[PDB]
């Protein structure tokens, strides 16, 4: 194992894109691969850590209830380099677009350690939405080493930055591979999948159901209202329906999102879900309404219609297919949308198609040879 690799993450995102990334490259002999996670989350990390089986080497135990852009910047930087000092990595692999990414990105570029770049080249164009994920993803591309384009058009962005043509591999998305994983335990196992079930009782398996969640910064306040807004006029007026909405820890979306629609029967808000549970959720439902970046990925590739509540997006495949509309933060066109899917079952099937520009779920390998070679609703 002369070859030393510190894979670092710190959100739930982060840690289920890089899970099977991790899989495989502590499962070779050839390779001493280590994981620092930064906790920038804690239970939202700690739910990904347990289901995948991975343990990790340094903890930087960051995380604080209400923290700051800064405060998760500085803890970064200053813990680091303890890590980097006791390993002495010949590359740091890192994901996406967090602030633990900017930051640990910026340690190892002060320190010329190569970085290399998990889920590289996606744009916005805009530095203010999504905010600050733009500019974290951006900065990782400047000074990364190499980069793990996950379709062709974040290939074109990297290229149209100035970055070399050799240090970009276009491998598809890692998500694929997770998701896949987890649909595979889900389908193996009959006793697993019921156990799964068992834990929402509330669900009545004749009723439709719409999945939920929300959580871009950005939309922080009055967006995030209107949004909250929109889903209670849908609530009431399809009183058949269950909502199931796993709600953030953030607590300026928590906190609305409890005061807002803690007082509807159809709307189930429950606590955030781990990943096996989660694709079931996604699985069972009829369609999607959500500002997630994974989620825009996962629910296309399902089958599953996706409402976006953002303005804009830096997945735009799933748009151009047709499997995913944007609807910002607007009630009455949120409303209208998901109006259609439910009043229309041609509107429905011509939208539910599966939509998956990122790869045969085995991008993980592709990133290795590049580099080697019951729940109880909130009331
Ligand atoms: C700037 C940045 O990197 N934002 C990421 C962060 O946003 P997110 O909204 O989670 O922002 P933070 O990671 O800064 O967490 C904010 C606050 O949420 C609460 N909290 C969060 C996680 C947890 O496990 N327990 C807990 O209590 C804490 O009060 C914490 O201080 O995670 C999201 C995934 O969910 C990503 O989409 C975002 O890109
Ligand atoms: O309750 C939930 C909500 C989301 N996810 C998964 O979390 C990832 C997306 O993370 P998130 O939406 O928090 O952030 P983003 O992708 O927008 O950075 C995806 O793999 C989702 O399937 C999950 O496991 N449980
Ligand atoms: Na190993």
């Amino acid at each position: 194992h002369m070859k030393k690799i510190l894979l670092v993450f710190g959100t739930r995102p982060e840690a289920i894109k890089m899970a099977p990334l991790v899989r495989a490259l502590k499962a070779r002999a050839d390779v001493d691969a280590k994981v620092c996670v930064t906790a920038q989350h804690r239970q939202m990390l700690d739910q990904v850590l347990s289901l995948f089986d991975i343990e990790p080497d340094y903890d930087l135990d960051l995380m604080r209830q209400g923290q700051t852009l800064s405060d998760v910047t500085t803890g970064i930087l200053h813990a680091i380099g303890a890590v980097f000092d006791d390993l002495r990595p010949d590359i740091v692999l890192v994901h996406g677009d967090t602030t633990t990414t900017l930051a640990v990105s910026l340690a190892a570029f002060y320190r010329y350690l190569p970085i290399g770049h998990v889920e590289a080249g996606l744009r916005s164009g805009d530095i203010w939405s999504p905010w600050p994920e733009e500019l974290n993803r951006r900065v990782t591309d400047a000074v990364s080493s190499w980069h793990f384009a996950p379709t062709g058009q974040a290939r074109d962005n990297l290229l149209s930055e100035g970055v070399p043509v050799g240090s970009v591999v276009m491998t598809g998305n890692t998500v694929i591979d997770a998701l896949h994983d987890v649909k595979h335990m889900l389908e193996r196992d009959d006793a697993l999948s019921r156990e799964v079930a068992a834990r929402f009782p509330f669900l009545d398996p004749t009723a439709r159901m719409v999945l939920i969640t929300g959580h871009r910064r950005e939309s922080f306040g009055e967006p995030f209202r209107n949004f909250c807004e929109a889903l209670r006029t849908l609530a009431h007026r399809y009183r058949d329906a269950q909502f199931v909405y796993p709600l953030h820890l953030n607590p300026n979306v928590r906190e609305p999102a409890l005061a807002l629609l803690g007082g509807e029967a159809n709307i189930y808000l429950i606590e955030p879900q781990e990943y096996l549970a989660f694709v079931y959720l996604m699985s069972r439902s009829h369609f999607i309404i959500t500002d997630s970046g994974g989620i825009q990925e996962e629910g296309p590739a399902l089958g599953k219609p996706v409402l976006v509540t953002r303005d804009t997006t830096e997945r735009p495949e799933a748009i151009r297919a047709g499997t995913a509309r944007l609807v910002g933060t607007d009630p009455e066109l949120i409303v209208r949308e998901a109006s259609r899917l439910f009043d229309s079952a041609s509107a429905y099937d011509e939208m539910a198609r599966a939509s998956n520009p990122y790869g045969d779920g085995h991008a993980s390998e592709r990133i290795v040879h590049a580099l080697m070679h019951a729940e109880l609703p909130l009331n």
